[PDB]
């Protein structure tokens, strides 16, 4: 089928205009079957943003928000759902757990039915709970049971700091040497992303000694989407447990954790899933392990609900990942996630991934075209990336990042020179991408 | 000074009425300097409660809510504070972390200044984070480092199930025999509460082999307030680490964790602290351990904020308990807790504990007076209990609990026969206690 760059020049051919003309972006939004979803979100105005130099912007104009990858915008329905739960708490205080049309006791275990299609798993293979890093530890404390023969953990170079710290401390818990035990796949010299063959070679050479493989679904600094089902097959052949940190993947790319055979997974709620800052995170355990892999750390919401409130202390554990649930779920954070997940159910994940490829692609085309003083670190193949592109510039005398945010472009800056732009399909339009690059152009021309 | 029962009969002497007359309760509320705080909370109406038999109640009348111990009522200011944070998230999406009058990055580390006086600790000795049981595990994984000589954990009989399960799994993590390693102090035959001497004797006989002592601050089934500073001194003399699960204690009784020398502590937010269901919990580590006891499981919000966002993976850990913070704090749950903690700052914890003693005492007086077919399991000494009283009845032919909740009395039922009533000083008035016992009287007379 049609590659994204091919799609743009074809539109220009239909309109008899240049590929970089505004009319191309305005036409891609006219034909965007998801364009009405942007209304469901609160989009910042430029003059409200702190770093904005008001001299350089037209006030009363929407901001280009390309941090759907870091803290996702608020659905307008969030406050509406909060009000439902706040009134119930103000109407029947403790009875909201077991009484009424929607018991609190079943929230985390019902809105999982909205997560099934986002990660590709079953009802009983997912729990929405705790926070990302803690779910990473609660999973590792079960799957990472090392032996003298099999003791390593395989992660990637320059991984996300919380993951990296979580793995040292997992190894430091069992007394393992860090240098010997942390196998960190580094990219080849002069290269920014990882090679799938280099990863598989290490798994084949060393996998007999690796206990757990733990990558991110999308690497934060490069935006690289790792071939998840491949790493799983390779790792599982050598006898490894394979799990991923799907923070930048979930809500961004299509995921089939169950069919792919992934052993475990974990993700957060406040990035592409547009829940609240620090919102409720999630876990995953393939049902193959529902009766073999047990929770290392146990709470009382790991007990079967049927006899949980007898409190007779005679543990009857819930199989699967709901056994790692220690505590009562934070109902008001589940509430917010429900509002966002209903939106993901309307605009199918497939329909978002399809726009995400054309939208990020239209960003890549407009960057490569005009420019080289810009290096797109993100993999160019449409399948090895997500919403996010990572950029580095060779303009020495201007800070591109500061110059961009002065003008209402909200995007990340990652050390050393990396800046991250992530147009997401829910609230970002092609005209946002057009408006972006002409500011990036006006800046790089000085 | 005046014991609570002495106070009631003196009021009756001033009014020349019977101690059990309504005029006594109505007078204790007139003179209640905290009576206006009840307005700050949403109090259920009887006809809105599910179990209510409408034939047996006067509709349009406030409900007697004595579950401040299980799920605390909603401050009316909660929705107001949520709106502040929801507008900021809708106004400056990602900039709320570092920009403006109140950065999100400092929420959990600022409203700790409202927790200092509730547990009796310093700024740096408390973090508000995660959930109760998980904070219990994250603490145990550091303080419970056992040896062949020193391997036991001391808890109480019929402890709260989440605690009990959390301790088995802590021992099962290190391979320890459960029967040998779990030292469970059981009450004497025919007795419901524990004896402080029986606890100290075990600590003296066996303490050389105990690695960690972990009781609740108030036992859920009996309501017994354990002499916390005594257990600490005794346990620390024999070389034990001593920590408590302060769930029913915090927000209920006065606590001096720092001066008492308590090694660690953990509590929840949704009981007496009146945060949301499943709301943010808290942790405690005395500053003596700020540089000796390190986190077992590490996240990236365990890193110093000054260089946390360089993400260079060169860990620089925060001393004290803020090092056990793994993840980004859930801002909207901190928000709610801020609303409740401001109320605790207005009505001083001392002023609440003072009413709590007279209010629970006026409940005990009216129960003992008329009745014996009722057994108050809760310790009778005003210092060995909190808000909660636990009851058992010898009426065979009526279920007291069902008969009570039919009439708008919201209180707990704990297996086997225990029911828990907990008038709290914020929203509960003496007239609630008067109205309660006359229903309990009308019921027990059949």
């Amino acid at each position: 089928l049609e590659l994204p760059a091919d799609t743009v020049q074809r539109i220009a051919a239909e309109l008899k205009c240049h590929p970089t003309d505004e009319r191309v972006a305005l036409h891609l939004d006219e034909e965007d079957k998801l364009r009405h979803f942007r209304e469901c979100f609160y989009i910042p105005k430029i003059q409200d943003l702190p770093p904005v130099d008001l001299s350089l912007v037209n006030k009363d104009e929407d901001a280009i928000y390309f941090n759907g990858n870091s803290l996702g915008l608020q659905p307008k329905m969030v406050k509406t759902y909060l009000e439902e739960e706040l009134d119930k708490w103000a109407k029947i205080a403790i009875y909201g757990w077991f009484e009424g049309d929607s018991p609190w006791i079943h929230y985390d275990e019902s809105i999982v039915g909205l997560m099934k299609d986002i990660v590709g798993a079953n009802e009983k293979e997912i729990v929405l709970m705790n926070t990302l890093t803690v779910n990473l530890h609660l999973l590792m404390l079960s799957f990472f049971k090392p032996t003298p023969k099999r003791y390593k953990i395989l992660l990637e170079a320059k991984a996300f700091p919380s993951d990296h710290y979580a793995i040292e401390s997992q190894l430091q818990l069992h007394g393992l040497n860090i240098e010997e035990s942390m196998r960190i796949i580094k990219p080849r010299e002069g290269e920014e992303t990882l090679r799938i063959e280099d990863i598989l070679e290490v798994i084949e050479k060393e996998g007999d000694s690796i206990a757990v493989i733990l990558f991110s679904g999308i690497h934060y600094y490069t935006g690289q989407h790792f071939n998840i089902p491949a790493i799983t097959k390779a790792g599982q052949a050598k006898g490894c447990y394979v799990g991923f940190d799907l923070a930048h993947a979930v809500g961004n790319v299509e995921l089939y954790l169950h069919d792919w055979g992934v052993d475990f997974a974990c993700w957060c709620g406040y990035k592409y899933l547009n829940s609240s800052p620090g919102g409720i995170a999630g876990a995953f355990i393939h049902e193959k392990h529902a009766h073999t892999i047990k929770p290392a750390l146990v709470g009382w919401f790991g007990h079967e609900l049927s006899t949980r409130f007898k409190m007779d202390n005679k543990l009857q554990l819930i199989p699967g990942v709901c056994g790692f649930r220690c505590s009562t779920p934070p109902i008001l954070l589940v509430c917010i996630l429900h509002a966002s997940l209903e939106i993901f159910k309307q605009a199918t994940m497939k329909a978002l991934r399809k726009k995400s490829v054309l939208l990020t692609g239209y960003l890549e085309y407009l960057i490569k075209h005009n420019y080289p003083v810009v290096n797109i670190i993100t993999p160019s193949h449409v399948e090895e990336r997500g919403c996010q592109l990572t950029l580095t510039f060779n303009v020495p005398n201007k800070d591109v990042f500061q110059e961009l945010e002065k003008r209402g472009v909200v995007c990340d800056k990652r050390n050393p020179n990396g800046i991250r732009v992530a147009p997401v399909p829910l609230y970002n339009s092609f005209h946002d991408v057009y408006k972006f690059t002409n500011l990036l152009t006006s800046i790089l021309d000085s």
